[PDB]
């Protein structure tokens, strides 16, 4: 079956610049501002866009030693990301993969909120383990906040 998964959190770091550093450019920071949560972030097939594939490793600690994700679309002017999770981690089993959507709207006070979305593809009326999906909200949470602190410390950074 299908079944798809909101979440939504704030930032204060505003979409312009959050869009920079979370989405444009990820792949060469959170390994840098979260090592405890990104080990290494390898790229597989493709250059960057749509149909490219990165392997993002994650440190000795965690339940998973790796995460194949693909590149689906990339808007640059409505903030929008599309990856899916097609190998490795929670894929098998009963999950084939893991369309994820990242929207990153702004406030009227200057901030910004992460309008995430996860659609898991399970195998018939199987369903999907509840800390399955507390991970993912912890995983970019932890990002998240990971990424304000670097921008907030350095603030010649993204602009």
């Amino acid at each position: 079956g299908v079944f798809n998964y909101e979440t939504e959190t704030t930032s204060v770091i505003p979409a312009a610049r959050l869009f920079k550093a979370f989405i444009l450019d990820g792949d060469n920071l959170f390994p840098k501002v979260a090592p405890q949560a990104i080990s290494s972030v390898e790229n597989i097939s493709g250059n960057g866009g749509p149909g490219t594939i990165k392997k993002i490793s994650f440190p000795e600690g965690l339940p998973f030693k790796y995460v194949k994700d693909r590149v689906d679309e990339v808007d640059h002017t409505n903030f929008k990301y599309n990856y899916s999770v097609i190998e490795g981690g929670p894929i098998g089993d009963t999950l084939e993969k893991i369309s994820n959507e990242i929207k990153i709207v702004a406030t009227p006070d200057g901030g910004s909120i992460l309008k995430i979305s996860n659609k898991y593809h399970t195998k018939g009326d199987h369903e999907v383990k509840a800390e399955q999906v507390k991970a993912s909200k912890e995983m970019g949470e932890t990002l998240l906040r990971a990424v304000e602190s670097y921008l907030l410390a350095h603030s010649d950074a993204y602009n």
